[PDB]
DNA sequence: TAGCCTGGTCGA
DNA sequence: TAGCCTGGTCGA
């Protein structure tokens, strides 16, 4: 790939990796669902290489004790964890802008505590007492859900139908039922649908459909 | 310590480690808060040693690539994670029985979905339409909370004042306010109170106080 | 396969 | 220091 000069030394930020990765996308596959999965794959491959230049030398020369091993073990695991999550946020932000969805707030304050990944169409409209509450949207983003999905709930007391975007290779049917009852709606990249139980597949939204719904919903907003 | 014979080979269960660990407790420090922290420390030290006999040899001879390193790295990290959590559950179960708290359900079904770590005084009383709902208690257990605490919420729709037991070395004041509003009440081992902000320390329960409250609350139940 | 998190890194 | 989880192990 040939990386930027100081990357060998200083480990780049999430936006920096992607900023570099952008000049290496396949192009075009103008479907938003295709684009995400592709941009993720390209970004990840670059990340793998940067990671190697920081650890591979330490990896080979072994560890004298468990406490030594596990410190870097946790450090490296948790580097991936923190960066994987921010990556998906960023990739969706870029895709919203590129596909006509300009009406969204990134760091939007709702009730004063929890702040959702994405709020629609505005932080302002959300507090606007005369904006139709049923036209409000919220997008929580989780690369994997597992048990962690329930942490997304009351991020927007005002919105009961909440959207969760995830890359998980199938959510259990039992687990999906809990999500429905709690008012959660999955947005999942078209390609990953086949990993979800047949009964669930029907109620699954693609990224493309999400963007299209919201684009029309807020077309009448400046 | 000298471990049981087959431990070198087969990695023991959580109950097995503790069953062995019990014959190695300090004794007595009859305070429940003291006993937990001690039994945890004894259990952990044994765990560390069992872990070493399974990994130390693999740890020293290094790794050829990142993908090799990270597989065991995640495996070992996640062994600790799964076992740490079950350990605390077990230690509290044993302490409840030993200190007169016989009225609790371990695997209690509430609404049919989420099942709380501990339900009081009975799975039956919880569904008993004439048991005073304000005398119901529920105990979620988390070794560390972090962001994960919000996953404990609606485990018992019927109970609004919920108890969370944790070993975390201080919960932020901002984070504690969210817990209060969501109807969560911390139970924290006496010794760890000094790690919590001064403003929070006041509303913190000890294990001893928890057991004493519930013991009196259910003394009139067979 | 639901729950665990003997948890450090990243970027407001 | 709040949010992340490019997540596998354990035991119903």
């Amino acid at each position: 790939y040939i990386l930027p000069e100081d990357w060998h030394l200083r480990f780049p930020s999430g936006s920096e990796i992607i900023q570099y990765a952008a000049s290496h996308y396949v192009k075009n596959s103008l479907d938003p669902d295709e684009q995400l999965l592709d941009r993720r794959r390209v970004e990840y491959d670059i990340f793998l290489l940067v990671e190697e230049l920081h650890v591979l030398d330490i990896i080979r020369k072994g560890f004298g004790s468990v406490d030594e091993f596990i410190a870097l073990a946790n450090s490296v695991s948790n580097r991936r964890k923190s960066r994987a999550g921010k990556s998906l946020e960023l990739h969706l932000e870029h895709l919203f802008i590129e596909h006509g969805l300009r009406h969204f707030a990134t760091q939007a304050i709702t009730e004063g505590n929890k702040k959702p990944d994405f709020l629609f169409p505005s932080a302002g409209a959300y507090h606007d007492t005369e904006f139709p509450v049923e036209n409000l949207r919220m997008l929580a983003v989780k690369t994997t859900c597992k048990d962690r999905w329930r942490q997304i709930l009351n991020e927007a007391d005002k919105i009961h139908q909440v959207h969760l975007f995830t890359l998980q290779e199938g959510v259990s049917l039992a687990q999906y039922r809990e999500m429905r009852e709690s008012g959660v709606r999955l947005v999942v990249p078209s390609s990953l649908h086949k990993k979800y139980p047949e009964a669930v597949r029907a109620e699954l939204m693609t990224l493309g459909a999400f963007i299209a719904e919201l684009t029309g919903l807020y077309a009448d907003i400046p």
